[PDB]
């Protein structure tokens, strides 16, 4: 009974051959979860599910679809009541042995009961803030002098809970317009240790973004 | 005349003797700066040039008094009307050829206007995470699980312009207490979209705080 699915945009045929590839290659059952886009289709979920966000300038459409397609996975979770659901985003990398993890749910059902809050992430936890390269102003000594654009975090593969999938909507639910940022920061900012929220991180990692 | 001042508190002995055994030893200066700490003094100067952080019950004492550090800082550098000022956290390492880009200044006088508002950092550039150790929940096909947290970005290297000086110095003067962030979220992460305000980072960096090696 499948517990991964990957966020992709339906006509990103690229993205989904390599997906494909590499779910196929290492016998690890997947489903596809077609991506929000900017759309009347995602205005629609935005203004019944997460009125909130409809409104918040700081965030591109297409940075609108990506949380809205999480959020409605979560919601999947909860619905259908599964004891936890893996999402992927359509250009990770899965490493050499993460059949062991994704194919097979029993080493996560012996260590944890589904109700307890918690992600695990699967992807690497080193990650660059996003910088962008500039041409006035010359390199020193073979360093670049590049420009911070922002922080970025990865949501491109992790396990959420039940237990954390009813606490992720609520929080994302309660969130004013203001307090809106991008998925990832939203819950880069949501790992700390004063919660009954936990983050788990597979160390080493088992899969990574492609770039 | 000297433009790298190291933030330490006074009686951080070990501190102390690692930064002046870097510098030292790539032929480096640097000042250190008396940083303040949970204090008479620290409340006073809140009181006096911060009033709306000395109310911020989002922040701890010894993160203001980090925040009040720089600021100080900040403040030298319009006092004394220098074109920029380098500041460091005292528990930096300096990279192999970091001498190159921190006993001179010329690379930088031939790069940039002072007068335009930019901070460089020169630290490491990964998102700020900690990995602390369990050992109740097994691991499995030799993976650990980990448990992991989010901290502040570092603001234990950079370079801050005049401009830029006074740009923060006005800042943090006007945000109100319930405004008030995490220094580095001041810094960097809230001006990604200001007008004129920009934040450079050397690629590859040339420090990194001894934490983060780790
Ligand atoms: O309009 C969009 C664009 C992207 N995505 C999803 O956002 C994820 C991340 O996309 P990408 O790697 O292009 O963005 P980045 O990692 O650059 O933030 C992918 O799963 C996309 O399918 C989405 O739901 N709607
Ligand atoms: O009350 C204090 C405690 C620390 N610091 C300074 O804050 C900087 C960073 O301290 P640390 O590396 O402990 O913390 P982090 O990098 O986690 O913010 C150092 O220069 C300290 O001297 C300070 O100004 N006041
Ligand atoms: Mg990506
Ligand atoms: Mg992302
Ligand atoms: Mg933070
Ligand atoms: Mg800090
Ligand atoms: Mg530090």
């Amino acid at each position: 009974e499948n517990k991964n699915f990957v966020i992709s945009i339906s006509t990103a045929e690229q993205r989904r051959n390599h997906i494909i590839e590499q779910f196929t290659h290492q016998n690890i059952p997947f489903e596809f979860f077609d991506a929000f886009t900017p759309s009347d289709k995602l205005t629609d979920h935005l203004q019944r599910y997460l009125p909130n966000v409809a409104n918040a300038a700081q965030l591109t459409m297409g940075e609108k679809g990506c949380l809205m397609s999480h959020f409605m996975l979560w919601k999947k979770c909860i619905d259908e009541n599964l004891d936890y659901i893996t999402l992927f985003e359509d250009d990770i990398l899965l490493g050499e042995n993460a059949n062991k993890f994704l194919a097979e749910g029993d080493w996560l059902k012996v260590r944890f009961n589904f109700q307890e809050i918690f992600v695990l992430r699967l992807e690497t936890f080193l990650m660059p803030v996003q910088l962008e390269k500039q041409t006035q102003i010359p390199p020193f000594q073979q360093r670049d002098i590049d420009i911070l654009t922002s922080m970025d975090w990865g949501t491109a593969g992790y396990v959420i809970s039940q237990g954390a999938a009813k606490y992720l909507i609520a929080l994302f639910e309660k969130l004013t317009t203001e307090e809106i940022m991008p998925i990832d920061e939203i819950m880069f900012n949501q790992q700390i240790n004063a919660t009954d929220y936990r983050v788990y991180q597979l160390n080493p990692a088992i899969c990574v973004q492609e770039l």
